[PDB]
């Protein structure tokens, strides 16, 4: 549409990744990948507000971005990933996050936003693009079967319209996020997902920066497949292409001219999985297309790194409380540590996968 936030913006590149990426290139023994390893850092990508430890570390990034739009000319831009919900990653245990509903846990989101909000309220010539709760809403469209997601539900949407709401008076451009081809792309599910997504946007004020949705966030997907994956039988949306395409429309109708952005930052390698719900640190999985606006669809604002390739999704230790048996399928790298903590072999497979070639 008219106003692509990426526009006119230099994307200011993650210092938290570029830490993580710097030490970890050191460690790659072979020259010739080190340095194709260490060029990584200034690929742009989404930083992860996972915590509210993070939150100071969004002020010096926006600080530093003011900084450095004023030397260079330019005006910069800030990628972050809003992800702390109470009772995170519903469905799934590789990923509970520190805040739960029996423990002050909507109040407590509430402060999150508010502490983010007061940090973005003061660099206003910097630019802010947000994905909006990687899972959540995915979750409550397919998902309202599992319990812990059912009895998250008033809170999720209260939450994320909290966010919605309030990132939008700072003027964040923001992107909910809406799973995969796999998960909603489903024809099945694509109304049921139109419908929720509709009445989120209805909620928080069809707000203007609310420009549309996020997918393949933290997944594997083709944007678009030389050939339909085997593991997607059943769906003529075998790719994240075919998801947006038919998705889209339905936003239209419902009077919501929604842009997308497609994460492919582990997309490099296809044909990794055997099952299409196998979402745990992929075996085999390289760095994919890098971020662009030139994405070959009406639909999609940019191609982006959202999940930070080298981050684990899940530990594969069945004695941590946030163990999950889907990282330890035969297809999820083993030993993986932690969800969110840094895993160098994964990081080197992608860097030595990647394709394009780094
Ligand atoms: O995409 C990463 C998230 O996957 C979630 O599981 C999905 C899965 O991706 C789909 O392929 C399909 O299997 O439905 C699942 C939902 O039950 C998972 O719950 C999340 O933790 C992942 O971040
Ligand atoms: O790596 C990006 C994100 O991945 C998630 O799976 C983790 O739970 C987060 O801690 C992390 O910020």
């Amino acid at each position: 549409s008219a106003n692509n936030p990426w526009t006119g913006f230099q994307i200011f590149l993650s210092p938290y990744y570029a830490n993580e990426v710097a030490a970890a290139a050191k460690q790659i023994t072979d020259p010739t990948l080190s340095s194709k390893a260490a060029s990584v850092a200034n690929i742009p990508t989404f930083t992860w507000l996972d915590s509210v430890a993070k939150i100071p570390d969004l002020g010096t990034y926006l600080a530093s971005a003011s900084a450095l739009g004023k030397s260079t000319g330019t005006k910069q831009l800030v990628q972050i990933v809003i992800y702390d919900l109470p009772d995170r990653d519903c469905a799934a245990k590789a990923s509970n996050g520190e805040f739960s509903i029996a423990n002050n846990g909507q109040a407590n989101y509430e402060n999150y936003i508010d502490q983010i909000v007061a940090q973005i309220q003061q660099f206003p010539d910097v630019r802010v693009v947000a994905v909006i709760e990687p899972d959540s809403l995915a979750n409550l469209v397919t998902n309202l079967n599992v319990q812990k997601c059912a009895n998250a539900k008033t809170t999720y949407l209260a939450s994320v319209n909290y966010a919605l709401t309030n990132l939008a008076k700072v003027g964040v451009y923001m992107y909910m996020d809406a799973g995969h081809a796999g998960w909603l792309g489903w024809p099945a599910n694509l109304s049921p997902a139109a419908q929720l997504f509709t009445q989120v946007w209805q909620n928080a004020g069809k707000s203007p920066f609310i420009k549309g949705l996020a997918t393949n966030v933290a997944n594997y997907n083709a944007l678009q497949a030389a050939s339909p994956d085997p593991i997607t039988q059943g769906n003529p949306n075998y790719d994240e292409i075919h998801y947006i395409n038919a998705l889209a429309p339905l936003l239209q109708q419902a009077g919501w001219d929604a842009t997308f952005i497609v994460d492919q930052g582990r997309s490099g390698v296809q044909n990794i999985r055997q099952q299409w719900g196998d979402w745990c640190n992929i075996k085999g999985a390289g760095f994919g297309t890098r971020p662009t606006t030139n994405t070959g669809s009406q639909f999609i604002d940019s191609i982006v790194w959202v999940k930070p390739g080298g981050e684990s999704d899940g530990t594969s230790n069945s004695s941590s409380p946030r163990y999950d048996s889907t990282c330890s399928l035969p297809d999820a790298a083993q030993p993986a540590p932690e969800a969110g903590t840094w895993f160098q072999a994964y990081f080197q497979t992608l860097v030595s996968a990647a394709n394009p070639p780094l």
